[PDB]
């Protein structure tokens, strides 16, 4: 009798829910959870004006169908309840409220089995195509008389909370809209140790908000040249005769998930990577790391900011970092003023005689990135100093390179003046950016020569994301790619019993970046010009 | 629909051929061939002492098996015979000569169903748990009574001859053991029209030899999961949403392929990349590319040197270059007095005038690569004064870090001296170069800003993969991967129908690269230094119309 209904007739439940008003009353720093995407509709329609990728998933999923994966199905379903057309089809499962809410044009759902649960309708005023039944069970029943491919619970509130309680569900095919909207209906509370999710896809922005698609999966508590790949696989490794000390349950929600499409998991993976395979190396600072040499991320700017969601992130010190460089400022006293110690002990007596800069004044950074910007190859002396138009003001040259002729091959902005590294309170860790143009669009490449990948590297993302977007709106283009060369990536030894806590979070749909359109000017950047909109995040982890 | 013999019993032939000996034929300007590799055996034996990384791969493949897989040949086999519905076994066949080269403790082969071709011998003459057929035919009607997943012969030239001629073979598994051996027999000339190759491996490296797999085939002349994988892939382009006008036939050989995995295929599927998906775009040039942004390619320097075989490439120039580098030249004079002409173009009076440096003689190129290398921050005067002791010698400062503080994220390379650019016939390419270390070896990463995947790439390839090795060995090390970074990768639209053709024609193992182990300081190396052996390659190529 451990066979099962759901299984047995292929019942997934599809549905697409929003934020919903915290409710002007909630404690503290918003806490999140998948529960957070709970918004269904409000007054017997969508909470939402039109969101036509989701459009596209939902109608793309309930009407797809595998011919010739059919028979299997059909032979199974007989065996159980032991037992024309001929376009296989699926059925798609609604309420009376649902139905009803769906405008004229569309029923019956094109390709599909349009079915409707009503107490109070009548399959006379209806036709014989579109089915209707009385209550759960006589739909069942509807199923062993029927050819379809899979049935799909298109809903409403009430016949979700039905389905989910009578256990008929298989997988439930969830679409996070990643922004809020006022919604009088929700969809059920998931229980994790019931349902858990298998597969995330990559993160799209449709109709001004950002948004994924999630699967959840009810937990269970020629082939010639498929030899030749066996073939050429002869001289593999890992009889798992392990390598560092990393024990398999350890990343086992990580390890769970077939499909990992969020482009957060480019950072993940890497990570994963390096506790895997890196190498054990000593360092300069002797705490002892893990590293490999040589990756590549890649994130799509026009449909989301990639700020990582695994754990949470601040941003008011990197983009105070950011204006700061853009002033070719090498005073560490500035940002220590405003509380943004990133530089602090970069800039001490200690750290500055370690570099043998003894007669360097505390806190003055040398002819670091913001005077290699502006002033390349002008001669430092102090940070007081008044550099107005000495050496190459870099940042100013790119900027009328991507204005003026952009597909020049020489848009490059490089931070690492060999003449001047030992003057510096410490070389740059990133080395350049090299931008490019096309169809109005802005590319970016950074080359990072040295990467901390549990605390530096999720910043930088976040850091050159946005400086690409500064660029790309000073110069009228529309940000694209930025593309992230990691060339000795590493992961401290101390801070890896929190990437292993951090790697089974599942990502969340990335938030958006939101500038101050009316900044055209490279320099006129302020704080208070960037926004950061629908941070849905994990809690916060201290690394070490 | 007659259904054939070979794929009813499955039979494959598996072989290894090395190359054979003509001897001093014309090796200058030797043409090759998939008929190069050919060589079997010599005086009854192999032709070499012993490539151990060929001898686990003919037995990994032919000791595998899938049980699985066995109901359906089973009920295939049984169909076909008219017939009805220990551990599982391949059967392999070796001619008499084959079976007596290898070694007693060898014998019978492992775990594989052992038979042996033959007239002179009966079974009474064989201890060994094998089956002795007199016949080809003898060997169906086995294969027809036994159970076994793949029959694979092992041959001897006389059994291959023979098994190709009745048309038995399905597939040939065969090895292209790059280094050349006195040989006696040889595998028959493979019939192009009859057999294409589907597949090519990884280039490997084995006792003193390049060598890769490949498979010739014969030509006709859970699962809910796999549902949300098309679910997740809804918003996948349309097929005439693909930019470029490329055409399908243009690339029949190179989609042919079943699996490219010969690291060659790394800068084949750029090219391919971007003639599919380029943006078109205007250059500084005037002929206009198809350019992308952002690729990375690596090579594995223990393995082979990555030195392209889909046409032909001199080493002699960039070798000449590189060494200019080092010594940190300016003056274009000096390798046009090698008969090098790489910078020729870019150090004319015209094309100086161009470059607003009406004050700088021919071929004074200013203070490029060698320059920045060994006196980044020197004033640049002119090509022939002496620039001793000027500048920061970052060639002799990453030596230094990586000897004395080899796990230094720090050793960096950079020609792209924004201060000096102007002065430069034209600014730096590939802007520089960070070294890695770790147990021993040398890994280097390269980003270059700008590449000419038709012209520049293949070169630039070749030249760091030779600066790594250069490195390694004055410091002790042993070079690893050479990991290429292209920013603003291009293809002249005048190299397209070049470069279609590249694209068609199939890798061969890659060539090694060898050192004067006598040099030990970066700046002592001589051109006689180094030498590229079994550098087998297509024919060279004119990129242009
Ligand atoms: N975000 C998403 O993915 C989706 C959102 N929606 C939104 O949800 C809202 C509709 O939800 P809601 O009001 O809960 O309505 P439902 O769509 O769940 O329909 C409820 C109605 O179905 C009938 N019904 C309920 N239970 C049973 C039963 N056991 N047997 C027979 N009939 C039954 C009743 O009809 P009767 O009264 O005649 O007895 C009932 O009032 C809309 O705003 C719609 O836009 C809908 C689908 C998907
Ligand atoms: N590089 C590679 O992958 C391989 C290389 N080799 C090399 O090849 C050489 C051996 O090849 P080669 O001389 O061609 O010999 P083979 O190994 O093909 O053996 C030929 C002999 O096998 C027998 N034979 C072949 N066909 C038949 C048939 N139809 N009926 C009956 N007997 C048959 C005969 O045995 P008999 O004379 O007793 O009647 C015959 O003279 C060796 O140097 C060996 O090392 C072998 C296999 C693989
Ligand atoms: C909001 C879309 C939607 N999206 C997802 N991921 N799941 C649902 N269950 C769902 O709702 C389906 C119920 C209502 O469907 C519609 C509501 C308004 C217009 C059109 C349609 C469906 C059109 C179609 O299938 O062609
Ligand atoms: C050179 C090895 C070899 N390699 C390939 N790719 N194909 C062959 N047909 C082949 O020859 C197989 C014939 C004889 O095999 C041997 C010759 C000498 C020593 C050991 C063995 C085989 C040992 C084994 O299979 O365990």
């Amino acid at each position: 009798m451990m066979e099962q209904v759901c299984d047995v007739f292929d019942i997934y439940a599809i549905c697409a829910c929003c934020k919903v008003e915290s409710k002007n009353e909630g404690k503290k720093n918003e806490v999140f959870n998948n529960y957070t995407f709970r918004g269904l509709g409000n007054k017997g329609v969508l909470p939402w004006k039109c969101i036509s990728l989701d459009m596209k998933y939902f109608r793309a999923v309930t009407t797809y169908v595998n011919e010739s994966k059919y028979e299997k199905l059909k032979y199974k379903r007989c065996k159980y309840l032991n037992k024309n057309s001929k376009k296989l089809q699926n059925v798609v499962v609604m309420g009376r409220t649902n139905w009803e809410s769906i405008p004229k044009k569309f029923k019956p759902l094109s390709n599909r089995i349009n079915v409707i649960l009503s107490r109070t309708l009548k399959k006379e005023d209806f036709d014989e195509d579109v089915y209707i039944i009385n209550k759960v069970e006589d739909l069942i029943v509807l199923l062993g008389k029927l050819n379809y491919y899979k049935c799909f619970i298109l809903g409403g509130s009430v016949v979700y909370q039905e389905f989910l309680e009578k256990k008929l569900i298989k997988k439930i095919y969830f679409t996070r809209i990643n922004s809020t909207y006022e919604c009088d209906v929700f969809f059920p509370e998931i229980n994790e140790n019931e349902y858990q999710i298998i597969s995330v896809s990559d993160v799209y922005t449709s109709n001004n908000t950002t948004l994924d698609f999630i699967i959840y999966k009810k937990t269970n508590n020629d082939d010639e040249e498929e030899d030749d790949f066996v073939y050429f696989n002869f001289n593999k490794e890992k009889e798992e005769k392990n390598k560092n000390s990393i024990h398999p349950n350890d990343f086992q929600i990580y390890n769970s998930l077939k499909y990992k499409y969020h482009p957060e998991y480019q950072y993940l993976n890497i990570i994963y990577d390096i506790m895997m395979n890196g190498n054990k190396q000593s360092d300069r600072t002797g705490v002892g790391v893990l590293s490999k040499f040589g990756y590549i991320m890649k994130f799509d700017l026009s449909q989301y900011f990639p700020l990582l969601t695994t754990k949470k992130l601040f941003l008011r010190g990197i983009i105070e970092e950011l204006l700061w460089f853009i002033r070719g400022e090498t005073n560490g006293n500035t940002l220590l003023n405003k509380n943004v110690r990133i530089w602090e002990a970069n800039g001490t007596r200690e750290f500055l005689d370690n570099r043998k800069l003894f007669h360097r004044e505390v806190n003055d950074l040398g002819p670091i990135y913001g005077f290699q910007w502006r002033h390349f190859g002008a001669e430092y002396t102090n940070m007081y100093d008044n550099y107005e138009n000495k050496g190459v003001d870099q940042l100013k040259n790119i900027i009328n390179l991507i204005k003026n002729d952009p597909t020049s091959r020489r848009i490059l902005l490089c931070a690492w003046n060999v003449k001047d590294l030992d003057q510096m309170a410490l070389p740059p860790c990133h080395i350049l950016c090299q931008f490019y143009v096309f169809d109005g669009k802005l590319s970016c490449i950074m080359y990072q020569r040295s990467c901390d990948l549990g605390l530096g590297v999720p910043f930088n993302i976040a850091s050159y994301s946005i400086f690409t977007h500064m660029i790309a709106q000073v110069c009228n283009l529309q940000p694209a790619q930025f593309i992230h060369v990691l060339g000795n990536a590493h992961v401290y030894n101390n801070h890896i019993d929190s990437l292993k806590i951090q790697l089974n979070r599942i990502p969340y749909p990335f938030p958006t970046l939101k500038l101050n359109p009316d900044i055209k000017n490279i320099e006129d950047f302020t704080i208070s010009d960037f926004t950061i909109q629908n941070y849905v995040h994990h809690e916060k982890i201290s690394m070490d």
